[PDB]
């Protein structure tokens, strides 16, 4: 169904869906894994579906149709504790690079591509915790896909070659996330 933000369970998946509280966006969980999320000019938003929580060793399986118009990614996205990060595996992405003005700390092979690695800093942002200050981590593919596998722990290692670890697993989804944009997608995750 058609919902607005929160989290919860559906068909055997997690998902979780926010948003800045513009409007614009359509977010609906189907059958499986299966999630749609069509925007007309939203702001800012994150929704998808995967596992609560995810695992550092999980092989991430994606399909579907992937058509932003504007700033949007497409990623396996997630969070831990202690340390605090929001992590991010792009795996497509619109018309803005979501590393732009990060600085690259190296480069990892995976699933048929090379991926940049990065670091980036939220400094008093929203957070499954609340408002914090907490570093992101990036891998972003270069050769832009809408299906594929995802080994996590080829990422998970490589930023953690480059001093960039992580602490106790929360949530880990394929999300679609727009910023001030518009665009259509639907993604099956297994």
């Amino acid at each position: 169904q058609t919902i607005q933000p929160g989290t919860g369970y559906n068909n055997g998946y997690f998902y979780s869906y926010w948003n800045d509280g513009h409007g614009g966006v359509t977010y609906t969980n189907g059958p499986g894994g299966q999630f749609s999320v069509n925007w007309s000019n939203s702001g800012n938003f994150v929704g998808g579906k995967g596992w609560q929580p995810g695992t550092k060793n999980k092989v991430i399986n994606f399909s579907g149709s992937y058509n932003p118009n504007g700033n949007s990614y497409l990623s396996v996205y997630g969070w831990s504790r202690n340390p605090l990060i929001e992590y991010y595996i792009v795996e497509n992405f619109g018309t803005y690079n979501p590393s732009t003005g990060a600085t690259k700390l190296g480069e990892v092979t995976s699933d048929g591509s090379v991926y940049d690695i990065y670091r980036t800093q939220r400094v008093n942002q929203p957070s499954i915790i609340g408002t914090a200050t907490f570093y992101q981590y990036w891998s972003v593919r270069r050769n832009h896909r809408s299906s594929g596998s995802v080994n996590t722990a080829n990422h998970f290692n490589a930023w953690a070659q480059q001093g960039l670890t992580l602490g106790t697993m929360d949530y880990q989804i394929v999300a679609v996330e727009g910023y001030f944009s518009s665009g259509s997608a639907s993604i099956t995750v297994s």
